[PDB]
DNA sequence: TGCATCCGTGAGTCGAGGGTAATAAACGCAGCGCGGTTTCGGTGGAAGCCCCTCGTTGTTTCGCCGCCGTGACGAAG
C-alpha cells in the first residue's frame, strides 16, 4: 500500500533491502539522482542507498530535506556506518540493511502515518527573509536575517565567529572577515535603541545571544 | 817452515702458519697463615625536634579583539 522510490544504481531493490519483497509495498527504482525526485509521483516514502558511501547518501537526504512539503526521506546504511547517521541528515527515519519485514512495516506506518514560537520581540517570517522587532518594518540582508535567526533559536547559547560562520554563511569559509563585526554592528543598529541587549558580545568568547529579561 | 786439516762463517724479499715425552715412596713433625669462630662498638641510618627561604596582592600597561564606521567590489533582479 506504499510506493517506495529507491534512488540506487543496483538496478534491483533486492540487495538494497532484502526483506521488502516480503511486504506487498510497491517499489519503483531509479539511479541516485536528484532529477529522479521529479520521478516521484504518488510515492509515500523514499529510500536512499548509503551502505558503502555515507557522503552522497547523506547529501541526497539533505537534497530532499528542507524542500518541503515533504514526503519523508529514508536511507539504508551499514551498522558500522551508523556513526554518521544523525539528525543533521534531515532524516525522518533511518533503516539498516538487516531490519525485518514487520520492522520496516512499523517504521513506514509510523512515519507516513503549527505556528512559530511567540515571542522574543523578534518574529521570524520565512517568506521575504526578514523579521519584526517591536515594529512591522525590519530589513535584513541575505545574511543579516539568518544571523538573527541563528541567535534567535539558540538564545543564550555561546557561538564563536567560526561556529557562527559555517551555519550563518554557507560557509566557504573566508578569513580575516569581521563580517560578524560588520553584521552584529549592523544588526545592533537596525534593531533600534531597544533590543540592543539581545546579543551577548563579551571579548573573545564569540557572539552569544542574551534573551530577556 | 810448510802443510795438511778442521772450521766458522753465509747461503732471498717474502705469504701458507698454534702444542709433541717420564719413574719403586711414604710417615711424621712444625710453622703455619687462611679461614672457621667470638666480643661490643659507636656511627652509622632512622626518629623526633626548632629558624629562616619562597608564594598573595596591587598595580601597569601594551596588547588585542570586539565595535564602529567606510568603501567597494561585489550580488541579485
Amino acid at each position: 500500500m506504499l510506493e517506495l522510490l529507491l534512488l540506487t544504481s543496483e538496478l534491483y531493490p533486492d540487495p538494497v533491502l532484502p526483506a521488502l519483497s516480503l511486504l506487498p509495498h510497491t517499489v519503483r527504482t531509479a539511479p541516485a539522482e536528484a532529477s529522479s525526485l521529479l520521478e516521484a509521483g504518488n510515492a509515500d516514502a523514499v529510500l536512499v542507498d548509503a551502505r558503502n558511501d555515507l557522503s552522497s547518501g547523506r547529501g541526497l537526504c539533505r537534497l530532499l530535506s528542507s524542500t518541503g512539503r515533504s514526503i519523508p526521506v529514508l536511507a539504508v546504511v551499514s551498522e558500522g556506518g551508523l556513526v554518521a547517521v544523525s539528525a543533521d541528515w534531515g532524516l525522518d527515519e533511518i533503516l539498516l540493511l538487516s531490519t525485518g519485514p514487520a520492522e520496516i512495516d512499523a517504521r513506514l506506518r509510523l512515519v507516513v502515518g503549527l505556528g512559530k514560537v511567540s515571542l522574543g520581540e523578534l518574529v521570524i517570517d520565512e517568506g521575504t527573509y526578514t523579521a519584526r522587532l517591536r515594529g512591522r518594518p525590519l530589513d535584513l540582508t541575505y545574511k543579516e536575517f539568518e544571523l538573527l535567526k541563528y541567535l534567535a533559536q539558540h538564545a543564550g547559547r555561546v557561538f564563536t565567529r567560526a561556529q557562527l560562520l559555517h551555519e550563518v554563511w554557507g560557509y566557504d569559509f573566508f578569513g580575516g572577515t569581521r563580517t560578524v563585526d560588520v553584521h552584529v554592528r549592523r544588526l545592533r543598529a537596525k534593531l533600534g535603541p531597544e533590543h540592543e541587549a539581545l546579543i551577548g558580545t563579551v571579548r573573545n568568547v564569540g557572539y552569544k545571544a542574551v534573551r530577556p529579561a
